[PDB]
């Protein structure tokens, strides 16, 4: 009950920033998340016991894969915990329990493969779960580790709420899903501009969760450009292996996974800048204006690979 997990000063005072980034110590990070989650929720939330279980069992069970990993799971929670601390009373006491859970558990069990490869290799997710493959599996995944013997961490909600949660968790997670972000943002943008966006309409509150977990997710972009390209190296080092594994199954990849495009690299990212990050930003911080810090780091990395291109580095 009395029991605060506390950080050194630089990480107490950095961890609330959008830019924070958690560091190379592994052994530190479910202590930073145990801190989010006291700071976010309340030392309350969770019997401390059977949250340290949870969040063991959620490391187990990601991979050692270059980018879909453990430190990725925690970096999206943190993104998650400095959106929810700037943005304090539009958020329900489940949904601030059920959103670093699900940023937590996003990509449990990824290989460090697209959808695309699973259906191309006809992988048996594929044949269990036709779209958002992965991201179906991601929930399962949190499912099975939350039905472990001492793993609920739920247990003190009521049927309702633990129904509640978990329906947070699903759409949560299924958002993640980068193809129904693109339709999931043109319609917030419309809602937005039209005026009709309401957060007391349910489908606009999943709407907007779906959006923030597209943000968090995306993070590495809106980090300090020393982070920012060095995450850029581990996210293309999962592409180039699906690009190896294509070209195993007689398919040429496309450009995104070709090693052989290494050069085109710098100018991938301003295409991915301009059709995904920035808008998703934008769309944000309209929704949630505290949340502008993310828009404007975003935009300070696109000028930052703008410079690769003009072979000022
Ligand atoms: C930065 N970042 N963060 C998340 C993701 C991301 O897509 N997801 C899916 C799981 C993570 C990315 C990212 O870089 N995405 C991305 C998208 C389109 C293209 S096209 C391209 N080039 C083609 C031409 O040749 C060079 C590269 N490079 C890219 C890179
Ligand atoms: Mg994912
Ligand atoms: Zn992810």
């Amino acid at each position: 009950g009395l029991m605060q997990f506390t950080l050194p000063v630089r990480l107490c005072k950095e961890i609330e920033l959008f830019h924070f980034d958690i560091g190379p110590f592994e052994n530190m990070w479910p202590g930073i998340f145990v801190y989010m989650v006291h700071r976010s929720c309340g030392t309350s939330c969770f019997e401390l016991e059977k949250l340290c279980r949870f969040i063991m069992s959620v490391k187990k069970n990601y991979r050692r894969v270059p980018y879909h990993n453990w430190k990725h799971a925690v970096t999206v929670a943190h993104c998650m915990y400095a959106i929810l601390q700037n943005n304090h009373t539009l958020f329900t006491d489940l949904e601030r329990k059920g959103l670093l859970i699900a940023c937590l558990c996003h990509d449990l069990d990824h290989r460090g493969f697209s959808n695309s490869y699973l259906q191309k290799f006809d992988h048996p997710l594929a044949a269990l779960y036709s779209t958002s493959t992965m991201e179906q599996h991601h929930f399962s995944q949190t499912v099975s580790i939350l039905q472990l013997e001492g793993h609920n961490i739920f247990s003190t909600l009521s049927s309702s709420e633990y129904e509640q949660v978990l329906e947070i968790i699903r759409k949560a997670i299924i958002a993640t899903d980068l193809a129904l972000y693109f339709g999931n943002r043109k319609q917030l943008e419309e809602m937005y501009q039209t005026g009709s966006l309401n957060l007391n309409n349910q489908s606009h509150r999943d709407r907007v969760i779906g959006l923030m977990m597209t943000a968090c997710d995306l993070c590495s972009v809106t980090k300090l450009w020393p982070v920012t390209k060095l995450t850029a190296n581990d996210i293309y080092a999962e592409f180039w292996a699906e690009g190896d594994e294509m070209k195993k199954l007689g398919i040429q990849p496309i450009p995104m996974m070709d090693r052989d495009k290494k050069d085109e690299v710098p100018q991938g990212q301003l295409g991915f800048y301009n059709a995904v990050a920035i808008p998703c930003y934008t769309t944000l911080t309209q929704i949630l204006p505290p949340t502008e810090p993310l828009l404007k780091a975003c935009r300070d990395n696109l000028s930052q690979w703008e410079k690769v291109i003009r072979g000022e580095e």
